[PDB]
């Protein structure tokens, strides 16, 4: 049988990096002047303890969830040869921006056309995954809050690139890049440079 998902699992290494900037960004966005004011917009306030739920070892970034051939175009994907062909490569995720919601904490990968061609287009897309291009719902989760599940943080970034898509002013500067405020409680962080992660694409069993 399939596996329950395919996608690039960061090394030891990558994963280390890439998930302390990530608890870096939550204490900093706390800790900001900015994030303060829109409070209510946010909850009814340490981040870190408010994405409680993380990844308990190596990040990664799903490609297709399989649920062992139980999910829809499960079979349609796995049986792609480029699939296979990759199956067991390394590669390299290009992240972007680290963003915040009152869901979830990810960080946006943006895809290579190599591994552009490991993104699956099954027949059920959400609502968000509207005008924008196909693998924008790309990303690692690095936390959620205490009744949300880690699959929210995809569609936390779709419904987020969704209103930039309409542009913005930066609202703060934190180290790593400027600060953006996009209402309802979600805030993106646009890095100077963007982080590469070294991972390798495989499957993961439960």
């Amino acid at each position: 049988f399939l596996p329950l998902y395919f996608g690039w699992f960061l090394t030891k290494k990558s994963s280390e990096t890439l998930r302390k900037a990530g608890q870096v960004f939550l204490e900093e966005l706390g800790n900001h002047k900015a994030f303060k004011k829109e409070l209510r917009h946010f909850i009814s306030l340490e981040l870190v303890s408010y994405f409680g739920k993380r990844p308990p070892g190596v990040l990664h970034c799903t490609t297709k969830l399989c649920d062992y051939g139980k999910a829809a175009g499960a079979e349609e994907y796995a049986q792609q040869e480029v699939v296979k062909r990759s199956y067991g490569k390394a590669f390299k995720l290009s992240i972007s921006a680290l963003f915040v919601t009152p869901k979830t904490a990810g960080a946006q990968v943006v895809l290579t056309d190599q591994e552009l061609q490991l993104w699956p287009s099954d027949l059920d897309k959400p609502s968000a995954s509207e005008g924008l291009p196909p693998g924008s719902r790309a990303h690692v989760t690095l936390g959620c809050a205490a009744d949300v599940q880690p699959v929210q943080t995809g569609l936390d970034l779709l419904d987020i690139l969704q209103q930039v898509k309409g542009g913005g002013e930066a609202v703060g500067e934190l180290p790593r890049g400027k600060l953006y405020s996009l209402g309802k409680g979600r805030w993106m962080l646009s890095l100077t440079k963007k982080m590469e992660v070294k991972a390798i694409f495989t499957g993961y069993y439960g």
